[PDB]
């Protein structure tokens, strides 16, 4: 399935080339800008547990998911994913522990040592 298609064909967006934040562009956006830190961005996405568990359809479609980027608001890989995203892209991000709630997890919701599966719609992004 779709985490399948990302760990064998992803591309690594990590600074250490660790693998720990993978992506595939599904939707190709618009232009050519992606955002900076600080910008905020919003979002509609979807997501789970990369086993299939805990899915989460909070703003998948109905209100947007807005933050500022690169301000720690969200983890780790989504400050690296979603800058390399442009307006009107749709993304798949696996998302390995040390990117997300490493071995503390979030629990009960996350367990420890959990990898997230994304999709991910960049609907805007603005200055701050
Ligand atoms: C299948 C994944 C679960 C999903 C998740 O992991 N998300 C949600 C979508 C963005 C990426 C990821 C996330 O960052 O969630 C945070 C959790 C709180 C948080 C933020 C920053 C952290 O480190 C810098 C961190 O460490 C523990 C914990 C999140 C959830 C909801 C919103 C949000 O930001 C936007 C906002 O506050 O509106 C951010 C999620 C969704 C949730 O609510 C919809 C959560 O709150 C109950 C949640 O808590 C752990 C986790
Ligand atoms: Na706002």
């Amino acid at each position: 399935g779709a985490p399948a298609t990302v760990t064998e064909q992803g591309e690594d967006i990590t600074s250490k080339k660790d693998r720990g934040v993978l992506k595939i562009v599904k939707r190709v956006g618009n232009g050519e800008e992606t955002p900076m830190i600080g910008d905020k961005v919003y979002v509609h996405y979807k997501g789970k547990l990369s086993n299939g568990k805990k899915f989460d359809s909070s703003h998948d479609r109905n209100e947007p998911f807005v933050f500022s980027l690169g301000k720690g608001q969200v983890i780790k890989a989504w400050d690296i994913g979603v800058a390399t995203m442009k307006k009107g892209e749709i993304c798949h991000l696996l998302c390995k522990p040390e990117y997300a709630y490493g071995s503390a997890g979030s629990l009960p919701k996350i367990p420890s040592n959990a990898t997230l599966f994304f999709e991910i719609e960049l609907l805007d992004f603005k200055g701050e």
